[PDB]
């Protein structure tokens, strides 16, 4: 069937507002985590986060941004970048039935859902709520707020799957190409950063709380003293395009998506089973006869999660353990946006020939012994890379990207 | 490619807690709309809704329901019904890599999102919030909360697209079968009903507010005196299965999904363009050699929406107009769950050979000129039915179902 390639990327993350800033951060192992007075003032135990360092004010037309929440704003800016990077003119992707968009978020906008409820209970009621809360709070906000302004005429919807969200968006975009239904599909996601959402994770003990005095060291995937993930926000978008279509217009191709896995654990609501991830990676590797040169793990920096994933990796590769690094150690967990941002970090490593370090490992977990966990920036000619995304509800997604000749 | 059929269904709506109660309501043209003290007390102008009349207490095991919000609860009950109706047992669908689930909601859980923030802001903080809010508030709540307890091992994620949500879930399930990736996929969705979410629509002016004294007459699609939709809650689930697999086990087949359309308006954020709807219906009709006998339109019961759809239908069919009925006139708008519930209402009409009536039409709109709008339960031998679902962000979905030869 049809082949799908990535011809453009865009990103707004805690470690950079474009692919160049991100490239630099990755090579330097630079942390994007900072102290958050907002989280502390909210009464949380976790006082750190991967915030987007950028004032989005005035970057989007007023009549457009009025319907958007932060998730949508980050994704929108990422898409603008992706379009430019892919070299697509308005006439090339706009008002085109064969051009679609699949992008989502993990929780829509808790901030605006809370805003509406707070306003409604106030002295003004409906007048305080305003007529723009629905498009900001609905789960499809990220896709609705981008499809409309970018004049998308093809597929238009969001895939939501907790922390695997934007990973499934990319995979579904590949499926549209494979089914011959679309020539181009913009795929990615976004996630806002706020105490309204973060506190829920702290209430279940999922966030790091013992490193508030040293923010850049809180996220420490694979470290014996890890104590939870560091929440983050941001966005990402990639241009998934049919191969022949990309070649015909002389598009720059980062890589082909040669493998996409999507499975379910059918076990625990918030803890990974490991068994599902094994099937997910194996599914993504079906027909891929080239070895995996680098694996961008889920590496949440949680006690149980990091362990279950290393076990799954051992089962899949055994004595064929590939190089591994967890970028979340420096970026934090952007939840719904993690999938696309991590695929982008992987594409950058593949494009520039290097492996980003898995930082903050002062004492390697005993269950990670024997694995090839890269802890220092290492230059290397990569050809095939893998990126895993796992979320609550036992949802698993894996993407395999490979350079073209 | 492979063919997909519906071998089972389950539903929990304002007009019935199962397919029998729904069938009884559709035949009688009974309304599920009632006066809501909750909405009135919140300060809203709309005082009516299509609530689920069912005491869900004790219907789901304690350990499982503790992670669920109302949208998940409704979808869960619908899935239990669908499994039994399909004649499937644990040994056949559990722990099976070729059995998946695609189901979502329009906005996760505004109630628990607000509950979390309210609790956190209280003197107890994190202790008051509890450790179960994430799975209740996240957008993928519906898929996560069903795939886990039902031990699903295949595909697992939610698709969100506002009022087209559950319609795209079904379409995506069909795609999994066509790609040969799954033999069975449970598809559908659910949506909670609460002022927290309802007030956002009211502040938007999208809800009916001139018939609070006569609830059952508030939702009046195509009526010249319509003034917005009536919000509703509920769930729905259908079993999408590969044809040979279904025939091999001697399953009961309601109909085959012979058409699926998914397009984008790329125009207005909250108003339909019509142009997108035309392309969507045409896409679903492509290849169908049989004419459309019945059409379960979107019929939101809104001034602009109704007009735009009628025009689109007129553009697609023209003189050869099929029987048209807007079930939302009696059920209300269940948003994220509207797609699957309407697909179900249509399957029941096709299964029981009859057309549901479009109630509350005291004065037909000028736009519905040369169109066959059924306003009374009519017995007919339907063969091919169509259902349209449109949502904010200009997202369109259309499903075409036909009896198996
Ligand atoms: C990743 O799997 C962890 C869960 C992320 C879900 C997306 C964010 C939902 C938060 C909603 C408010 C509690
Ligand atoms: C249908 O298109 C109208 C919009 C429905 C959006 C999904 C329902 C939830 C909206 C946000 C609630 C906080
Ligand atoms: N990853």
């Amino acid at each position: 069937m049809k082949r799908a390639v990535i011809t453009g990327l865009g990103i707004v993350s805690s470690i950079g507002n474009n692919q160049q800033e991100v490239l630099a951060s990755l090579r330097e192992g630079r942390s994007g985590i900072t102290f958050s007075q907002e989280l502390k003032d909210s009464g949380m135990r976790s006082h750190v986060w991967g915030n987007v360092k950028l004032d989005t004010t005035g970057l989007i037309d007023r009549k457009v941004v009025r319907f958007m929440s932060d998730a949508s704003i980050y994704a929108f800016l990422s898409m603008e970048q992706a379009i430019a990077d892919a070299g697509l003119s308005p006439e090339a992707y706009q008002n085109n039935p064969r051009v679609g968009l699949i992008a989502g978020s993990g929780g829509g906008s808790p901030r605006f859902q809370v805003f509406g409820a707070d306003a409604m209970r106030g002295p003004r009621g409906l007048k305080a709520v305003g007529p723009y809360v629905v498009t900001k709070a609905m789960a499809s906000g990220v896709s609705a707020c981008l499809a409309t302004p970018f004049k998308i005429h093809g597929v238009n919807y969001s895939i939501s799957s907790a922390c695997a969200t934007s990973a499934h968006c990319i995979g579904n975009a590949v499926e549209q190409i494979q089914l011959g239904k679309q020539d181009i599909v913009f795929a990615g996601g976004g996630e806002e950063l706020c105490w309204e959402m973060a506190c829920e994770f702290d209430a279940m003990g999922a966030l790091s709380t013992k490193y508030n005095d040293t923010p850049e060291k809180a996220s420490r995937t694979y470290d014996a003293h890890r104590d939870g993930f560091v929440i983050a926000g941001g966005g990402g978008m990639v241009v998934v395009e049919e191969l022949e279509h990309a070649l015909a217009r002389g598009a720059h191709i980062y890589a082909e998506i040669v493998g996409y896995g999507a499975t379910s654990d059918g076990a625990d609501m918030v803890a990974p089973s490991g068994e599902g991830a094994v099937r997910c990676m194996k599914m993504a590797m079906h027909g891929v006869d080239t070895p995996i040169d680098y694996l961008n793990s889920e590496g949440t920096s949680t006690p149980v999660g990091d362990v279950k994933e290393l076990a799954a990796i051992r089962e899949v590769f055994g004595d064929k353990s590939p190089a591994i690094s967890a970028t979340k150690a420096m970026t934090g967990h952007s939840l719904g946006a993690a999938g696309v941002q991590e695929a982008i970090y992987s594409l950058l490593m593949l494009e520039h020939g290097f492996i980003a370090p898995s930082i903050n490992i002062e004492e390697l977990d005993e269950q990670a012994a024997g694995l090839n966990i890269v802890t220092e920036t290492t230059d290397r000619e990569l050809t095939t890379v893998m990126s895993n995304s796992f979320g609550f509800g036992g949802t698993n997604a894996t993407l395999v990207m490979r350079k073209l000749k």
